[PDB]
């Protein structure tokens, strides 16, 4: 069994999600379609949030598992609007190696750009 170490470092080139603001972005990490998800804090009113938050996620299968990274906007009412997401195959990470990379997110319908998110990932024995 293995564990996924994911640092949600920062994002840039986010879309404007507020008429008079910028973006109030947070990230959500989901492995496969697991009920267990992980979430960053919101960074208010910025296009270049830095969270620098590390997460540990138990893995089921280092070859077929997927990490979905969602970017969402903290809106002012009862709900948060989706921004974008990317689905990252875990098989692209060689065991033990640290990979620090930017990822282009795919925007949802009606959002003009998805942004880029920087993640540092390594697979480690439990």
């Amino acid at each position: 069994m293995y564990q996924l170490h994911v640092r949600v470092v920062e994002a840039k080139e986010l879309p404007k999600m507020d008429t008079f603001g910028k973006c109030d972005a947070f990230a959500i990490l989901q492995l496969n379609s697991s009920r267990n998800i992980h979430r960053t804090k919101v960074i208010e009113k910025t296009y270049t949030p830095v969270w620098n938050e590390e997460f540990h996620i138990p893995l089921e299968d280092v070859t077929i598992d997927t990490l979905t990274v969602f970017l969402k906007d903290e809106d002012k009412g009862s709900s948060d609007d989706p921004i974008s997401l990317i689905k990252i195959p875990i098989n692209q990470f060689p065991l033990g190696e640290v990979v620090d990379k930017w990822y282009s997110l795919i925007p949802v319908k009606g959002v003009k750009k998805g942004g880029q998110i920087r993640l540092t990932i390594h697979i480690a024995p439990l």
